[PDB]
């Protein structure tokens, strides 16, 4: 249950060490209200605009030599198109794509089985909402299988 992202929860109530590429003023990491919007915790990343909108949020980890699997929550409008994407690890890029369905309509992508060779590992996680169109992302996980 080690977890190896930091920062995994958005506890902070800050990106860091998030790299946030795109429409960055579409995303935010925000207290949740209702809590029942973050997965674990207080915070989570909100996103939302009232135009079209497209980001990304990684992070790159140095890890030791093992299988691994990576995964966070989600809940949005239904309709946004949500990827997870795992690479650098030693073989070509892993995804899986979600959608959303609704308040509070959980999702939980995961990528498993993942053998890292290079001791390090990039997670990358891409959104594109229409107008208006918003979710909220949190508690991220990183483990050793
Ligand atoms: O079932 C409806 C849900 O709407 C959610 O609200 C959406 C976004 O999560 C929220 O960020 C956004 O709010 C806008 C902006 O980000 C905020 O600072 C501002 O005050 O209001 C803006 C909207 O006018 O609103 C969208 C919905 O349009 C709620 O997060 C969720 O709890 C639930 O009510
Ligand atoms: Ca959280």
């Amino acid at each position: 249950s080690r977890n190896y992202l930091k920062n995994p929860g958005f506890e902070t109530g800050e990106f860091s060490p998030w790299r946030v590429s795109g429409d960055k003023k579409a995303v935010k990491v925000v207290k949740a209200n209702p809590s029942s919007n973050a997965h674990q915790g207080e915070y989570a990343v909100n996103f939302w605009l009232d135009e079209s909108f497209s980001f990304e949020l990684s992070q790159e980890v140095e890890l030791p030599a093992g299988v691994y699997r990576v995964g966070f929550w989600t809940h949005g409008e239904k309709g946004v198109k949500i990827a997870l994407k795992v690479s650098d690890y030693g073989g070509n890029e892993r995804s899986v794509e979600v959608e959303t369905t609704g308040w509070l309509e959980w999702k939980n992508p995961e990528i498993r089985n993942i053998k890292v060779e290079t001791g390090r590992i990039k997670i990358t996680v891409s959104v594109e909402g229409r107008a208006g169109d918003w979710g909220f992302i949190d508690d991220f996980y990183l483990f050793r299988e």
